[PDB]
């Protein structure tokens, strides 16, 4: 039916219409596909921002710094967003992208064990510097869209070097949507303290029949852009390609 020239044009147009520059990478089996209106972003490094929450949670659970039902208490200080002003589990923090919880979890892990775990997993440029609580927000940790989709593919298939149960626990935190028998698992990201600002949505689709299709959207966020544009472009793309 639909030519690949048309698929490429439809998906480029989604990014064009949002007046941003971005790419979305799809992986089917071993094969990577790059779509969007800025294909060269695919092998450029950007801060992972909140997408790091996935690995942060993996490391924390594996090293017994937390459990999946522990409540991280709000310390009562004003937060950037009122939705963060409450007690929550890692899983709720994952859905709300509650940075203060992931910061508390990074601190419990500590710089030393974090650096080793990040090197061990080979995540991005694997460099976390000297500040345990912000390396994924302002650098020096960086990662490419290709690396992110490969990380997602790894997690989707339990290939990261953590126990199966750790991986399963983190994955259950990432379920964001069901669409005609397809389950979408994803982590969003928005690096507000870098110039320019980077937007992420990294995840996979689990189809009815069990096949898992990893994706990673990467784009430039601009002042007065809605966060849900990351989702809308992703769903439109995955739908255009008949993945969902
Ligand atoms: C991670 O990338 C972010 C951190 C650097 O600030 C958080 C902040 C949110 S913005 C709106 C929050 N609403 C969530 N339900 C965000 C994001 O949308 O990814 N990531």
């Amino acid at each position: 039916h639909i030519s690949s020239q048309q698929h490429e044009k439809a998906i480029k147009s989604y990014f064009d219409e949002a007046q941003t520059q971005g790419v979305i990478i799809i992986k089917e089996g071993k094969n990577l596909s790059t779509y969007g209106n800025a294909l060269a972003r695919a092998n450029k490094e950007y801060v992972p921002a909140s997408t790091f929450d996935m690995l942060n949670a993996l490391i924390g659970l594996e090293n017994h710094k937390a459990t999946t039902n522990e409540i991280f208490k709000w310390d009562g200080k004003k937060r950037t967003y009122p939705m963060w002003e409450k007690d929550m589990t890692l899983g709720e923090a994952m859905a709300l992208s509650a940075v203060p919880v992931y910061q508390e979890l990074a601190r419990r892990t500590g710089l030393e064990l974090m650096q080793k775990e990040v090197k061990r997993v080979n995540f991005g440029n694997t460099n976390i510097g000297t500040q345990v609580d912000n390396f994924w927000l302002v650098g020096p940790l960086k990662i490419t869209p290709v690396q992110e989709v490969n990380f997602a593919d790894d997690l989707a298939h339990n290939r990261l070097p953590f126990k199966l149960e750790t991986q399963e626990e983190v994955k259950k935190m990432l379920l964001i949507k069901e669409v005609n028998g397809s389950k979408i698992y994803a982590k969003s990201g928005w690096g507000m303290g870098v110039t320019p600002q980077v937007g992420w949505l990294t995840g996979w689709v689990e189809q009815a029949n069990g096949k898992k299709i990893p994706f990673s959207l990467n784009l430039e966020m601009k002042e007065g852009m809605s966060g849900s544009i990351r989702n809308e472009i992703t769903y439109k793309s995955l739908e255009n390609l008949g993945i969902i």
